[PDB]
């Protein structure tokens, strides 16, 4: 019923000072589509997100792939861990994103949810309609 | 509800001889996650697919992005244009992919369906639940 129950894994994240390639390596190594950029001082606070989609455009535009990742990162769209799952689903539909970052009431990184999680379960699909 | 009815765009494709960067440019230009690689002799026949996920690994492994795209591509997982939409959704789930290449009875490239198409419409979501 709620967001936290659909989380499969610990959050895949790097510090905000990470390079574009460093994010690319971390995404390939974990077989995920998005990486959360955490703050320097506080590794629990998500400051941005970087997707393979962002890296793809960096490749097409011929950016320095060893340059900083923050300039291609976006400000996180979030859902609470205590929120119902359909909120995460409609934010994805609304923002045309395939990920939502799950945080707690303190604003700390709990995990990341994917469109993959919501669509491939019959129990969820009937709720989201 | 059948795959051909959820098609809203002509297939984004390149010839199988395309480089990795040439695919990356095509993906960015069309704002899509996948590109279908078509045959040399017959551009209607899909021979492979390349996702931005594949390009991402190319970046991480420091491959020559001006090298050919075919070695980083995959054998196309297809669905018929006449097939019902739940079959396409079933293949995405089973094979852990977010795209399916829609072809016709002759095996020619009609279009490409995405997990984005199936999940962001209430009419479809309900039918995916009904089975
Ligand atoms: N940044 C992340 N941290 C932790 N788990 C993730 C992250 N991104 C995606 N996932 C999970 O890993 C699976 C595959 O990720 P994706 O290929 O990005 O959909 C999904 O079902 C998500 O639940
Ligand atoms: N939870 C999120 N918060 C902010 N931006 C996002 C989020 N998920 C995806 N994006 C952005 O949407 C684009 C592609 O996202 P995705 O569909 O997750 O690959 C990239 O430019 C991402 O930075
Ligand atoms: N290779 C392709 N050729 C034509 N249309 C596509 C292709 N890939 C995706 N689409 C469609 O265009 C949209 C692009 O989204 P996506 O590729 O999932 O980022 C999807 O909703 C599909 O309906
Ligand atoms: N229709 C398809 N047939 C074969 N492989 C695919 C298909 N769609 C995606 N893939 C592969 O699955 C991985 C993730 O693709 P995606 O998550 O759909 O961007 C990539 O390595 C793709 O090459
Ligand atoms: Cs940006
Ligand atoms: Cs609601
Ligand atoms: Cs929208
Ligand atoms: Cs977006
Ligand atoms: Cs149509
Ligand atoms: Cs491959």
């Amino acid at each position: 019923i709620r967001t936290s129950e659909l989380l499969k894994r610990p959050p895949v994240s790097l510090p905000e000072t990470a390079t574009i390639r460093e994010v690319a390596t971390e995404l390939a190594k974990n077989r995920v589509g998005l990486a959360v950029l955490t703050a320097r001082d506080n590794p629990k606070r998500p400051v941005a997100v970087v997707s393979e989609r962002d890296i793809l455009r960096a490749v097409a535009q011929r950016l320095d792939l060893d340059g900083p990742a923050m300039p291609i990162a976006n400000s996180p769209i979030t859902v609470l861990d205590t929120d119902p799952v359909h909120v995460a689903a409609e934010k994805m539909r609304r923002h045309n994103i395939r990920h939502v970052v799950v945080v707690n009431k303190n604003g700390e990184l709990v995990g990341v949810l994917s469109i993959r999680d919501l669509c491939f379960e019959r129990a969820i699909l009937l709720e989201l309609a």
